[PDB]
């Protein structure tokens, strides 16, 4: 296929797609726009949002819908229909929390206050639920890595920028991050990708 | 399979699962809890949110994860992987918008002003995008109904409570809603289901 991913120059909501392409060793065009390109770009998005992925001339949208598309019938999918449901559910639990953050808030004081409140009063309950769910298992779902593990690593990377102590009570969740980071194709992408805050 | 769905007494985030069960003629326990009963139940749940679906004693969570699990291998799925991606993406687009509303906000003037800003400024852009996406086609994806069409009818039902003029400029979106409503198994469920606001 010919693949063209359009997003900002940020990890953000495109990074899960970028991990998948790295892991599966699939070539793609990583098209990164500047704010100044936005109005022109937006005018041809189906729902006014990025990322989009063009696949042989047809446009897909929604980062997690695209991630699911790319991982079907690969080793990154759940190994059974039930596990596939659990992959989807963990991803949506993570994504729900990430969606609470006011990423585009222009009032910096207002934005910071909310970030800090979410990270102090809400994040610990999620981190605890994730730790309890993971227990002593190697990966979140099944006996091998899935794209839910990738999404945990991407989301927690973002959150650690703003709350360095996020995982001080959850060494098992740190171990999982490090395991994802050590997968050779992922490690290589992490080393070479453009360095951005988010 | 022995299915038990747990949610509040309302359509909310369980309603998609309820339509899928009705369309597929799958029997299930439609368990609706009181607010008073919730705290005790919430403590037994890995992520402390509803809906959950118990399948032969195994607990699934995340409404759309569950919906996808139920519709795989059925005629409510898209007919290619790419069309499955389109289904997933439309549903996430609608879910992102519904999730913008502060349904549980206790500060009532901040809730009110948020609702009115989303309805006045955000909703019309989304309706225009959905209308353009549908064009003159019969269903949102492919040549037959999918669960994306159900989710459109469900989401729009709640939006129309708060914004009765939502679809005044989008008759094709009204036509779609009515087509879903006319599907006999869906019609029967809509007739019979508990009458609730949300
Ligand atoms: C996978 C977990 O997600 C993240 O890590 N992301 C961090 C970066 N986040 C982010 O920066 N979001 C942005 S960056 C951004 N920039 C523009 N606006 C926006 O709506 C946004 C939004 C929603 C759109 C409108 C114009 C172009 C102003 C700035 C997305 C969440
Ligand atoms: N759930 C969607 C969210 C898409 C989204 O909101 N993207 C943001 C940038 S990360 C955007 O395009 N914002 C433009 C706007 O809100 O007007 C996804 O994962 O693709
Ligand atoms: N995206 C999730 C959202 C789940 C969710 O937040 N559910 C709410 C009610 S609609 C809940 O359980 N709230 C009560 C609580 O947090 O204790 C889904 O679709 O299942
Ligand atoms: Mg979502």
């Amino acid at each position: 296929p010919n693949y063209k991913l359009t997003y900002f120059n940020m990890r953000g909501r495109a990074e899960i797609i970028r991990y998948i392409f790295a892991y599966l060793d699939i070539q793609y065009e990583d098209h990164r726009i500047e704010q100044a390109d936005w109005p022109e770009i937006k005018s041809t998005l189906p729902f006014g949002k990025i990322p989009i992925l063009e696949v042989d001339g047809l446009t897909l949208h929604q980062s997690l819908a695209i991630a699911r598309y790319l991982t079907k019938n690969t080793d990154l999918a759940g190994n059974t229909e039930m596990e596939q449901c659990h992959v989807d559910a963990i991803v949506d639990t993570l994504d729900d929390f990430m969606s609470c953050f006011p990423w585009a808030e222009k009032k910096q004081d207002v934005k910071e206050q909310m970030f800090n409140e979410l990270l102090t009063y809400n994040a610990p309950h999620l981190m605890q639920d994730l730790d309890t769910y993971l227990g002593g298992r190697e990966w979140l779902i099944g006996n091998s890595v899935t794209w839910a593990d990738f999404y945990w690593e991407i989301c927690s990377t973002t959150l650690l920028v703003f709350k360095p102590d996020l995982l001080d009570n959850h060494p098992r969740l740190v171990t999982l991050r490090k395991k994802v980071q050590a997968i050779p194709a992922v490690a290589n992408w992490i080393k070479r990708r453009p360095q951005t805050k988010l």
